[PDB]
């Protein structure tokens, strides 16, 4: 059991299955020119939450959850798994056998 | 409050986040040939949880989430929200404002 903050100022615009759904990865842009930064890839999920909290308001046209400005994200690693968890007022948590990241620093 | 089974013995195949991320929708062939047979869409996303509940063997190259074959969806519709049940040892639950579907 660790924890890290990791992907300081990040704007998350996608979240994709891929490997016939057995992997989801998250894809940033930088808070500053707005271009392309990196990605988090799960591998081989073991759960996946989205919970909006009552915090996107659909009645607003001009509201939605992409994109998805993140101070930080938290990554916990165990033993056999690792987990992120991503709070800003939306909460996503993602917990898969392997995480890793590039960039692997700003 | 009303319940219904729904998407019969299909298989999913993709789950997918609209480009503003409102919306999910879940693609799905049947089970007899891989011919498409349709979409669930849930519009205004409340929440989504994905468990794979240990019955998606990592250690078996060959076992993967998709395609995963259901026998049926349950639908719940209440009065300001619709959910969506896959219970098939992996457990998938959607609430949204809207689900809508084809085919009816």
């Amino acid at each position: 059991h660790m924890k890290k903050n990791i992907f300081h100022n990040v704007s998350l615009y996608e979240i994709i299955f891929s490997d016939n759904g057995n992997t989801l990865t998250l894809s940033f842009t930088d808070t500053i020119e707005g271009n392309y930064f990196g990605y988090i890839k799960c591998s081989n999920i073991l759960n996946f939450k989205l919970d909006t909290n009552n915090f996107v308001d659909y009645e607003d046209k001009e509201d939605s959850l992409f994109p998805l400005f993140i101070p930080e994200i938290e990554l916990y690693k165990y033993q056999f798994y690792s987990e992120i968890i991503i709070d800003v007022g939306i909460i996503i948590k993602i917990s898969a056998e392997t995480i890793n990241f590039e960039p692997l620093g700003k």
